[PDB]
């Protein structure tokens, strides 16, 4: 009534980091590659 | 209905899919890197 606060339900439960960890790798490997193309370096 | 279902036809993208999706391309990502090194690296 005073204040306003929340709680999530997961309570970090589930396998929250082994998503995030994953997210980036695809990320960055699509990231990459376009970056590689316009920079034409085969190297 | 106690238990449930997933089909085509309910034409609604689900949280669990997302996941499945991206896991495919990280392993085919590295799997293909790999196998590529391994067509250059033999004659």
């Amino acid at each position: 009534g005073s204040m306003s606060q929340f709680t999530c339900e997961e309570d970090f439960y589930f396998p929250w980091l082994l998503i995030i960890i994953f997210g980036i790798f695809g990320l960055t490997v699509m990231l990459f590659v376009f970056l590689f193309s316009k920079q034409q370096r085969i190297k």
